[PDB]
């Protein structure tokens, strides 16, 4: 199903061309249930937007063992990879899975992601969790940092804008998780620190927003968001963007613009 209007298609098509890349956009109006998109069924490299599915899988596990999220987890220098803004401070010490989840979602800490993957049983178990909530497109093949290679034509570590939007809805707004867990996830997303230039920049400043960004090779520039418009049912917005050359620079303003285009057609 696709509820995208003619004008919106024209705008997103034009945006994609101006930016010299491949843009994937999905928006769900949770009030009506309507979904609208551009390239929303093509695979895109998820990069760090995959951290949401991993933290959600862990939260699901915590439903049957609430103390899971407060148990100390040792972190070692050997756990560190290419970007460890929070975890590098805890070498030789321990962090709870709550702390690791906040770190990976709000700062995109890659060592934290790998520690969470270890607890879950790896990328293949995050993929099995995605299937368990009805997502048949999500696939996590690798851990950090190799999951970010983002090569055109490569199916590893991809999802589609439609599938990720539907999953984010189920996890942050719907009933895929227990109440305590859903609220945890939603508050972590709302506290993201890396999203100011992406979807958030294109939305009305008064709106409450939770998001997770992603960034990778081929100038891959991603964001997935839950949006609480003023006096209106929430929206779910996915903006995926990737570029023709491996060394391409990020283009966060493309995501802001895509969000603005979407926002205008719904507010």
């Amino acid at each position: 199903a696709n509820h995208i209007q003619h004008q919106m298609v024209q705008q997103l098509s034009a945006l994609e061309k101006s930016a010299n890349g491949r843009l994937g956009v999905a928006v769900i109006d949770t009030g009506s249930g309507a979904i609208a998109g551009w390239r929303m069924d093509e695979p895109f490299p998820m990069c760090s937007t995959s951290k949401v599915m991993a933290v959600a899988a862990l939260l699901k596990q915590s439903e049957q063992t609430p103390e899971l999220m407060s148990q100390p987890q040792p972190v070692a220098s050997g756990d560190l990879v290419n970007y460890n803004p929070i975890t590098e401070r805890f070498v030789g010490k321990s962090m709870t899975f709550d702390e690791l989840s906040a770190a990976t979602l709000q700062y995109s800490d890659n060592a934290a992601m790998n520690l969470i993957l270890a607890k879950l049983g790896g990328p293949q178990k995050v993929t099995a969790f995605a299937r368990s909530i009805g997502d048949d497109k999500f696939r996590l093949d690798r851990n950090e940092p190799s999951l970010n290679t983002a090569i055109p034509g490569d199916l590893r570590d991809t999802s589609t804008p439609r599938a990720m939007a539907l999953s984010l809805q189920k996890l942050a707004l719907g009933d895929a998780l227990g109440q305590v867990q859903r609220e945890k996830l939603s508050h972590w997303l709302r506290g993201n620190t890396t999203g100011a230039a992406s979807i958030r920049a294109g939305l009305p400043s008064g709106w409450s927003v939770g998001d997770k960004t992603g960034s990778g090779d081929y100038g891959t520039t991603n964001d997935i968001a839950v949006v609480w418009p003023t006096g209106r049912p929430p929206l779910v917005i996915v903006t995926y963007f990737t570029q023709p050359q491996q060394q391409a620079e990020s283009q966060r303003p493309v995501l802001a613009k895509a969000a603005a285009i979407v926002a205008s057609h719904y507010v």
